């Protein structure tokens, strides 16, 4: 319980807040209320702490992934949209976004991983993974490496791991079974270690990260980056002639990026739901709504029917979805936190050189794990402890005293 006549909203800083706040500003002028967006650093991890206090923002953004964890912990009213509104957006967009049966947030828009290129440098884009190598020693000729992307973070990892038969969790009974992680197999262990080979071999640098990058890129240092729609607004400013495309193969295979459905919840703690629902169903997800996002930051394919079809001529739209298509949605189930975390901690382990793609993705095999290990021990441990004590007792009751 923190603001009554305001909202405060929580997005990611590569997303559009500007075009958001502007948002955020109309409502204002309608109705008086006060928004403010913030973009805090980590903040899907800062919600989840300081939501459990009754601190944390009205409206959290996200991708969809992270929604269930919140849920599970009790941390997001349940969004109550009718059927009306409901068929304004895509049926498998709200799916992304149901856990137990429940809806738990608003979906805005889906996205993919890309491959970005410059058609100056490179007029025809490598259809496999393995061509770059051969293609990063001929750019040097002329001062230039290949391929430059974000190596800190799992997601824009994953699609090269995932593409020989990598996976999170195996669906399968109209469940995810989660003591079945995939990230330990041949097909996770063959990307991984042409990912290591990459680095060690010096076409790219361990430490790249998001912004370093995205300066190569922009500046023309580097032929191609992977990257989301967010990251077209800062190429377009920086004039290079660039190209939106299939993300290469990797063994004959589609590279098959982790698709997220960039998601709004409200936070349950929030004395202003009904103002947040105002406020998402009939502010935000609107053309003009969504125009003053998509303007700031592109949101890719989105969710809002009327919308989407409006920017149906887009090509770098085009390319998403069909990067999404060669890849899966995430599941939302709670142990996504966990799968995260733990490849995440593996892929900079192996970038490193300080353990082997062996070792390190057997680690994150078992801390992926590991969190329905202890609750099955858990369990255990309670019913051995009351067969004993039945056992004691029935055995005590040898003889007992009487009257
Ligand atoms: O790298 C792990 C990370 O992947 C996804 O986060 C993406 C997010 O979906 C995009 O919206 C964009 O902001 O980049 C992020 C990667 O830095 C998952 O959604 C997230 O839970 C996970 O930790
Ligand atoms: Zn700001
Ligand atoms: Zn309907
Ligand atoms: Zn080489």
């Amino acid at each position: 319980k923190i603001e009554e006549g305001k909202l405060v909203i929580w997005i990611n800083g590569d997303k559009g807040y500007n075009g958001l706040a502007e948002v955020g500003k109309k409502f204002e002028k309608d109705t008086g209320i006060k928004v403010t967006v913030e973009h805090p650093d980590k903040l899907e991890e800062k919600f989840p702490q300081v939501a459990a206090t009754g601190d944390g923002p009205d409206i959290i953004f996200w991708a969809h992934d992270r929604f269930g964890g919140y849920a599970q912990s009790g941390l997001l009213a349940e969004i109550t949209p009718d059927k009306a509104f409901q068929d304004k957006l895509y049926p498998f967009t709200w799916d992304a976004v149901r856990y137990n049966g429940k809806l738990i947030a608003y979906p805005i828009a889906v996205e993919a991983l890309s491959l970005i290129y410059n058609k100056d440098l490179l007029p025809n884009p490598p259809k496999t993974w393995e061509e770059i190598p051969a293609l990063d020693k001929e750019l040097k000729a002329k001062g230039k490496s290949a391929l430059m992307f974000n190596l800190q973070e799992p997601y824009f990892t994953w699609p090269l791991i995932a593409a020989d038969g990598g996976y999170a969790f195996k669906y399968e009974n109209g469940k995810y079974d989660i003591k079945d992680v995939g990230v330990d197999n041949a097909g996770a262990k063959a990307g991984l270690t042409f990912l290591v080979d990459l680095i060690k071999n010096k076409h790219m640098n361990a430490d790249t990260d998001y912004s370093i990058a995205e300066a190569a890129f922009n500046k023309g240092e580097t032929a191609m980056t992977i990257n989301g729609p967010w990251a077209w607004s800062n190429i377009d400013t920086s004039k290079v002639n660039y190209g939106v495309t299939v993300l290469p193969t990797f063994k004959g295979q589609p590279s098959k990026p982790f698709v997220g459905v960039l998601s709004a919840g409200i936070n349950a703690a929030s004395p202003n739901k009904e103002l947040a629902k105002e406020f998402l169903e009939n502010y935000l997800l609107t053309d003009e709504g969504l125009e003053a996002v998509n303007k700031d930051k592109p949101l890719g394919a989105v969710a809002l029917k009327s919308y989407e079809e409006e920017l149906a001529k887009d090509p770098r739209i085009a390319a998403t979805m069909e990067n999404a298509q060669k890849g899966e949605i995430m599941p939302n189930i709670p142990q996504m936190s966990a799968f995260w975390y733990a490849v995440r901690t593996a892929v900079i382990n192996a970038a490193s050189g300080r353990q082997t793609v062996d070792e390190a993705l057997k680690d994150a095999q078992t801390n992926a794990a590991a969190s329905e290990e202890l609750r099955k021990r858990r369990e255990a441990y309670f019913e051995k402890q009351q067969q004993k004590q039945q056992q004691q007792q029935q055995q005590q009751q040898q003889g007992d005293l009487s009257g």
